[PDB]
């Protein structure tokens, strides 16, 4: 029963390195949820917590890598499977490790919160196809550039049907 996340910043189809460590920028009317994702353990590939130089605080983390841990603060997984059973009893897990790590996730990922900004400059990694048929866009919302919001960019969660 858990929500398995996929969270992920895009170019169109290509996955963008975000400042923040969650890749997403919430609308004002979700920023609430903000507040409850503080204690989801997060799953990522041994790059992406490269690029961040650090865990995020106050959750668990859990970094995929072939090679040997490096953060005592982190728990370290050599395979999706691992990285999910640490996640134990979790009601919501957040995966954003690299486009491989989607891909690897996709089947068991249950949720997708995805934004597009379209002007940015996508990264060497592409998204995963994924089949419209399995996925329903339930919330979509799109914000334009402006004073407060360097880029125009549309929130959307997606969920398994
Ligand atoms: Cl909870
Ligand atoms: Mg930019």
């Amino acid at each position: 029963g858990m929500i398995i996340s996929l969270i992920a910043a895009l170019a169109a189809d290509r996955v963008i390195g975000m400042e923040n460590a969650m890749p997403w920028h919430l609308p004002a009317d979700l920023a609430w949820f903000k507040r409850n994702t503080l204690n989801k353990p997060v799953i990522m590939g041994r790059k992406t917590f490269e690029s961040i130089g650090r865990p995020l605080p106050g959750r668990l983390n859990i970094v995929i890598s072939s090679q040997p841990g490096t953060d005592e603060r982190v728990t370290w997984a050599a395979s999706i499977e691992e990285a999910l059973a640490f996640a134990g009893n979790a009601e919501e897990v957040m995966v954003m490790g690299g486009g491989r790590v989607y891909k690897q996730f996709l089947d068991r990922a249950n949720r997708m919160y995805l934004t597009h900004i379209d002007a940015e400059v996508g990264g060497d990694t592409h998204f995963p196809d994924y089949e419209p048929d399995e996925w329903e866009s339930v919330f979509s919302e799109f914000h334009d550039a402006d004073e407060a919001n360097s880029h125009s960019y549309c929130f959307e969660i997606l969920e398994r049907r």
